Formats: C-alpha cells, structure tokens, sequence
C-alpha cells in the first residue's frame, strides 16, 4: 500500500532529517500539501482557525502546482522540506511556544510559499536580465516580493482561502508577518539579519523553565525570520545522504544558470559554471561563511536545543572536507 | 499664436512660481512634456546623453498620457510641477558643480515618473481595499514601486529609450539613482529621510568655493532624495494663487477617496471627509507637522539660498492660518 509507507514517513514529521525525497515520490510529488496538511493536523491548526480541509488541500495543491516542477532545487520538495524544518525549530524547548497560534501560522504559511513560482535563476540574473520580474520590482527582493505575491494571489482562487475565518485584524497581523519573514530569505540580508541575531544572543534572557523572553515584536519577528531563513540553509544540518541530494540539486540547478548566462554570452555567475565548479569547496566554503556561522548563533540563541542539529552540520562538514 | 504665449511662458522656467497651470492650457494639457523638453534643452541635456529630440518627445507623451487625466492631483501638471521644482532646486548655488550631468539627468527623470500611473488613492486606500496593486508589491511603498515600475516600462517602447545611447555603467547607475529617489517620496519615509537630513545639516561640510561636499553615494543620494521631496512637498511654498490652486485639487482628490470609503463602510481617512473637513486647519496642520520642518532643513543645508522660498512658506503658512 503506497497510502501506507507514506503514512509511515510522515510520522517522523517531528523529526530533523524527515525523509523528504520518498515522502515526495510515495505522495505523488506532492509532499508540500501531505506535509503541510500534516503539521496543520498535528498542530490543531484547522480547528483553531476553522480551516476547512478541503479549503486547506485545495490551496495548498495550488501553491504546490506554481513550484517548477523543471526547477531542480527551488521546486515543492524544498518548500516542503523549509516547511518541515520551520516546524521542527518552532517545537525547540527554548522557545516551544512562545509565538501564539497566529506567528506559528505565520512561519509555517511563509515557509511554504517562501520560493514559490521560483524560475530557477537569481534576483541577479533576473536583474542582469532586464526581466519583467526586476523591471515589476525594482531590483530590490525581486524573487521574494514575487513568492509573497503569488502565495497571497492564490488564496483568491475558488475555495482556497484558507483565512476565510480570521478576524480581518487576525489577517493583516498574519500578511505584515509573513511579509516580514519571505523579505528575510533573501541572501542578500543574511549579514544584517545575523548581525542582529547575534546582538540579541548577548542580550538574551530566558525563564528558569527555559523559554526564551522576548518581549517586542521587533525581537519576536526577528527571531521568526532568523529561524525561517535557518531553515532555508538547513540541508548541511540534514543527515549526510539528505544533504548531499539538495547539493546535487543546487548545482544542477546553477549550473543551467551559468548555460543560460553563457548561451547569452553573460559574465557566468559563482558556481554556476559546470566547466570550473568545485562542488565540495564550495560546500566547505559555504559552511564555513553561511552556514556555520549562522547555526551557531542560532543554537547559542536556544541552548542546547540545537546541539544535534549544529553536530551534524559539523560532522557534514568535516565529511566533505574529506573528499578534497 | 497660442504657442508665442507658451513660449513666453516657458521663459520662466528657471523661476519659483513658474505658472504651470497656465503652461498646462497653454501646451494643450501637454505641461510635462513641453516643460521637461525645455529643461533638457536648457540644461545642454540632449546633447550631453545623445538622446534623439523625437526620442524624448515620443517618451515624454507616453509618459505623460499614462498620468490619470481624470485624478484632480496626482496627475501630469503635477508631475511638470515637480521636475520644474526639482530643476528650480538643482540651480542652487550652494549645490554648483556637486552634481554630475547623470545625476542631474536621473533626478529630473525621477521627478518626471514619481507619480506615473496614480490611482488617486493612498497606498493605506490600496492595502486596506486588497487592491492588485498591493498584492503586487506587498503593502510596501505600493505606489512608488508602480510609479517606478511603469516609468521604466515605458522606456521600452516604440521609439521612446531616451537613454539609448548612454553606456551600461551609466544606465546601471541612473536606474538605481531613479529607483532610490522615487522611493523616498513615500511620506512613510519622511520622518527618517528628514532626520538624516538633519543630521548632515548638523556635520555639513563644504568646499573653498563655499559649495556643499558630497563625499559619497549615500550623502549624494539622500540630498537628491530629500530634493525630490521637498519639490513634491513645494506647494505651500509657491505663490498663494498657485498654492491654493494645488490646495483645491489635493482636497478634491481626497473627497474622491473619502466618498469611495465612506460606501465601503470604511472608516473615511483623515482630511477625506467633505462632511468633515477643515481645509484652511489642514493646511496649516500640514505646514506646521511636514512641510516647514522640511522645507527650514532643507534651508538650513543650502543657507541662505532658499530664504525667499521659506518666506513665502510662512507667509502662506500665516494667511491659511488668519483664514481660520
Ligand atoms: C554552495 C552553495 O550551496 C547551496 C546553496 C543554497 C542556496 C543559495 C542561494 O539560493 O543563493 C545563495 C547564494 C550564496 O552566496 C550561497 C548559497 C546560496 C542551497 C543549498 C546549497 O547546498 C546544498
Ligand atoms: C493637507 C495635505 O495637503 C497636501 C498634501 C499633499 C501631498 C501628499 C499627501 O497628503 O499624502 C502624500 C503621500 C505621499 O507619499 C506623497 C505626497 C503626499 C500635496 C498637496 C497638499 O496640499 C496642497
Ligand atoms: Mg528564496
Ligand atoms: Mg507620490
Ligand atoms: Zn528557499
Ligand atoms: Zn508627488
């Protein structure tokens, strides 16, 4: 029974290293609607914001239907994979809950329309370009303006709105911090973002229970967009034989960039050129600049939490070292 | 003819209170192209650029065709208004030499779209009504990100890439000169935009000539921003007879929105009200809050330069006042 492996998988939806690959190929490719509509369940989240399943598949199969099935990374197994991963960092002790249902469904809903409608090809390139996609945004967060405005579009389709039942005032709060947290995955705010995660891990107070005390929203948002966007990084924290598929997958997918940007005689793009890739020293490089760094302060932020998630990035990385 | 007194009309084209409204009957509702056409004339800008005069020409009426000639205020006599302000405050002495003809060249432009395609709304209008437009650009800076967008897109048509012939470093440096000055006159960036404007009055420094030191992008920039702003902001600083003709057209426009809310059982926005409206405590308001803490900034970073503008502000700022 396929119905039944896949049933079997997903029970491990509370886990890091969820196997996300054969939940996608036992569902179907459909992995984002089971693994969302999965957390939603266990979550209580359709009795808590009366969410009619059918409103929740029918949208959710809609936003899975606008990820690239031809895109080899930024397709419905990633944002899946940011979704599960969201969900996972939510439950940590340290902050488990601390973010009322509606910030929960904040994280979850952005984490899964986070890349969604993605081409394939960078803010850069979309710039470089003179696409329609920079020239509607203004070079400025053009995919990540473009992943909120379709996840919100598709919520006006017939039987998808899955808000249909929250307060108007419940629906602006939920859109500014959804808005706030896909802004965040943009790469080119990470040092920023980081840089004020580790300016609030010096200043940090916690129960003696454990819980972390943030009191502002200004904190409780940058926390939420930190751990979305530590979910966007997570495949090096995932156990080897998961990361080293999203890997596969990355390159593939720059490396049809770096043709597109060489058919069009463009500068190629850092590791997109499949005649001059170092795929494992880009991987360390990556750790070691991105990753790492931003793990760490994370898991200072929700020690000790984090320390299985921080030890397998580490022993990932040492294992790719290895194969220099 | 009807164009020797447009002619002599455009004689004053390097004057505060140049009677753009006349300019507008006079042209045939055509204000904005025949007064951009004699600044880039005035300013040697066609030859400078190598921009072909039926280029400009062409770019200019679609340019100006796509302001709403059916919006009481956010329309093509504002739009001359503010790039003849904008060259008004170019000429300044304190700013002689300080700006490169590509600056020059990117805050006129930025002047001529700031407000291209405007509804006649407010970007709280568009949020709060679940326009297009907001699901578009994600409730931030709604219309200036539009007035952008559409200004740019423009450029692409027939015949109408007036900056064809400058090189790619300068079309790339132009587009984000444009892209960050049209941005800033979203008033929700006033407050910050005008303390940063403060904050270089207070640490201004100058040349031996006596003329204002940019020493980088960002300082370069931001008083280019705050220019265009205080240019959008100008009204009240103009001749009373032209001032309150903006006056009758902004509450007009305001009335406009206020009746589409007041049908929605929205909550009419402040000033939108017919049935309860101040216009003469609103302008005062408005000078006293907004347009006189720019305006005696601005003063401040080109002393004494803009005196009899300030005058004139406090002036109109007493006669609104004395009306009450
Ligand atoms: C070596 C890169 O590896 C990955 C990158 C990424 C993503 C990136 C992206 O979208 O934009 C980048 C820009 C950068 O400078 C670095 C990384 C990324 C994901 C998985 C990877 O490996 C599994
Ligand atoms: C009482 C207000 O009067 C005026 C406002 C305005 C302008 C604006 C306004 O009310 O909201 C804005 C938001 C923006 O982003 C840019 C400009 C404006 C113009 C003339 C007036 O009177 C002649
Ligand atoms: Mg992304
Ligand atoms: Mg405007
Ligand atoms: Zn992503
Ligand atoms: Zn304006």
């Amino acid at each position: 029974e396929q119905e039944d492996v896949l049933a079997k998988e997903l029970e491990d939806v509370n886990k890091w290293g969820l196997h996300v690959f054969r939940i996608a190929e036992l569902s179907g490719n459909r992995p984002l609607t089971v693994i969302m509509h999965t957390i939603f369940q266990e979550r209580d989240l359709l009795k808590t914001f009366k969410i009619p399943v059918d409103t929740l598949i029918t949208y959710l199969m809609t936003l899975e239907d606008h990820y690239h099935a031809d895109v080899a990374y930024h397709n419905n197994i990633h944002a899946a994979d940011v979704v599960q991963s969201t969900h996972v960092l939510l439950s940590t002790p340290a902050l488990e809950a601390v973010f009322t249902d509606l910030e929960i469904l904040a994280a979850i809903f952005a984490s899964a329309i986070h890349d969604v409608d993605h081409p394939g090809v960078s803010n850069q390139f979309l710039i470089n370009t003179n696409s329609e996609l920079a020239l509607m945004y203004n070079d400025s967060s053009v995919l990540e303006n473009h992943h909120l405005a379709v996840g919100f579009k598709l919520l006006q389709e017939e039987n998808c709105d899955i808000f249909q039942n929250l307060t108007k005032k419940q629906r602006q709060s939920l859109r500014k911090m959804v808005i706030d947290i896909v802004l965040a995955t943009d790469m080119s705010k990470h040092m920023n973002l980081l840089a004020d995660l580790k300016t609030m891990v010096e200043t940090k107070k916690v129960t003696s229970s454990g819980v972390l005390l943030l009191d502002n929203y200004s904190d409780r948002i940058q926390v939420l967009q930190n751990m979305v966007h530590c979910a966007d990084l997570s495949n090096p924290t995932k156990p080897l034989q998961l990361y080293r598929q999203w890997t596969d997958r990355i390159m593939e997918e720059f490396f049809r960039q770096g043709d597109r940007e060489r058919e069009r005689g463009m500068e190629i793009s850092p590791m997109c050129d499949k005649h001059n890739a170092s795929v494992e020293k880009s991987q360390v490089g990556f750790i070691d600049y991105i990753v790492h760094p931003l793990w760490e302060t994370w898991a200072d932020l929700v020690h000790p939490d984090a320390q299985d998630i921080l030890d397998t990035l580490e022993d990932n990385r040492e294992w790719y070292q290895s194969t220099i």
